[PDB]
RNA sequence: CCUGUAAAUA
């Protein structure tokens, strides 16, 4: 069309008021959406009024097309109050679609963010039946997400409620560790309780886990701040990593849940996972045996990093026996004959230095 | 080993 040929092939340009013909036209069209896109953000109201109520009834369908989504979404970052919820009144009926839709979720995430609190539950109730399905979508799963962010909690007792059986299984899955991390980030201390329970049989499993081992260091991480719930657990998880260092440590997964541990885990908890690595003095130091566990560690792909992050966390006591055995290691590779270069070594070589 | 993990748009 010829607009849209006006528009690109001058890119004394035009503005809104120029398009009135054919705006769902140039929303679905890459170039004319970002040109509205771009106008929508400095344009007087006379201007967006008179683009909005020529698409308005199209707003389902541009909600779903990939460039118009841009547009409707633009409506709710710069629009009027009275547009806003002429697009709710829209969507009202049609939640569950729109959330699983490719473009429309992004519209759906835009919008909960913009509107007034009313709406944001008003529209969210409608996915209350379809919680599990919505966090295993690809799309809706994102919504949920932003539900939770922008909705007290205390509003939507039909999210949890729902998981209730399901939770491990969600923190070992790819979208249901988020959520997971978002209900605790945002749950009441009851919420958390509920949540920990389902977990706290399972640790194991969840610190060698590809998308669990994220949940647990969402738990390292908080502070003793927070609830009796918490507490207990962080100490169960730094048990479980204490009992196991060395096979964690050489884990892709379980590393980084180490490495967590002895970063946030309190004086005790950091020294009950330490003592089970250091050497027992200034001699074992001096001359480890190449199955004692800083060699076993600092020799593996994992365990190296985890290594390398006790020299920093490390006390002036323990520190002192960390450092002295890794420069003994450096000198037996280094003078006995292949060349390695490992990164890991140069790595430990360096900071040492 | 120039060393190591997670989600839907132009």
């Amino acid at each position: 069309s010829p607009l849209l040929e006006q528009l690109r092939n001058s890119s004394s340009n035009m503005s809104l008021k120029d398009i009135f013909g054919h705006s769902l036209e140039f929303c679905k069209d890459q170039h004319g959406s970002r040109f509205i896109q771009r106008e929508l953000a400095t344009s007087p109201a006379s201007e967006k009024e008179v683009i909005f109520n020529e698409i308005r009834d199209d707003a389902i369908e541009l909600s779903n097309d990939v460039f118009g989504n841009y547009v409707i979404q633009k409506f709710f970052e710069f629009g009027s109050k009275i547009q806003k919820n002429t697009l709710v009144d829209q969507f009202k009926g049609n939640m569950k679609q729109l959330s699983l839709q490719m473009y429309a979720c992004r519209v759906i995430q835009k919008a909960l963010e913009y509107i007034d609190s009313n709406q944001r539950i008003e529209l969210v109730l409608e996915l209350s039946d379809s919680v599990l399905q919505m966090i295993k979508d690809q799309n809706g799963n994102h919504v949920i997400q932003k539900a939770i962010e922008t909705i007290p909690i205390e509003k939507l007792p039909f999210i949890l409620s729902s998981l209730t059986g399901h939770i491990y299984h969600l923190s070992t899955h790819s979208y249901g560790c988020r959520v997971i991390q978002r209900l605790l980030e945002f749950g009441s201390s009851e919420d958390q309780e509920s949540i920990l329970n389902e977990l706290k049989d399972f640790i194991p499993y969840l610190i060698q886990d590809q998308y669990g081992n994220y949940v647990i260091q969402y738990v390292l991480q908080q502070d003793q701040f927070t609830n009796k719930e918490m507490v207990d657990i962080k100490q169960e998880i730094i048990e479980t990593v204490a009992n196991n260092v060395v096979e964690y440590s050489k884990h892709k997964f379980a590393s980084n849940v180490v490495e967590k541990s002895i970063l946030y885990g309190s004086k005790n908890q950091k020294d009950l996972i330490i003592s089970k690595i250091l050497p027992r003095d200034k001699n074992h130091a001096l001359n480890l045996e190449d199955d004692s566990p800083m060699i076993l560690m600092i020799k593996d792909q994992f365990a190296n990093y985890v290594i390398q992050k006790l020299v920093n966390v490390s006390e002036g006591e323990g520190k002192k026996l960390i450092v002295i055995a890794i420069r003994a290691y450096l000198d037996k590779l280094n003078k006995s004959n292949g060349n390695r270069h490992l990164a890991s070594v140069e790595k430990l070589a360096a900071l040492v230095e």
